[PDB]
């Protein structure tokens, strides 16, 4: 149908915008601490602690399959990155501190993303 196509163009355009959002958030992680999944070879107990691991590469796979239906879903995954790290790592660690700085800097980007998603519909 023509309606299905229209919906699909909407999803494509959201994917476009979320790709730009993802790039901007990932620039706030210049250390690349959140770039890839925590290695279960190197942290073998990880899944005993963290039930829903997340990282920027995993988000990018989902994004490119157009697997984010709305901004809420994409924010859920970004918050997992931060929140997982802040639980597994102690406050005095470079990992925890990286997550705090990513959350704080990311907030700005996400604030305007929400306005754009609502504005453009």
């Amino acid at each position: 149908s023509m309606e299905q196509v229209a919906m699909e163009l909407r999803l494509t355009e959201l994917t476009r915008l979320l790709r730009s959002v993802l790039d901007q958030l990932q620039d706030k992680d210049p250390a690349r601490i959140f770039a890839q999944p925590v290695s279960l070879k190197e942290v073998p107990d990880y899944l005993d602690h963290i039930k829903h691991p997340m990282d920027f590469a995993t988000m990018r796979k989902r994004l490119e399959a157009q697997g984010y239906k709305n901004l809420h879903e994409f924010e859920e995954d970004f918050d997992l990155i931060i929140d997982n790290c802040m639980k597994y790592n102690a406050r005095d660690t470079v990992f925890y501190r990286a997550a705090v700085r990513l959350r704080d800097q990311g907030g700005v980007v996400l604030r305007q993303a929400r306005r754009e998603v609502d504005s453009i519909g």
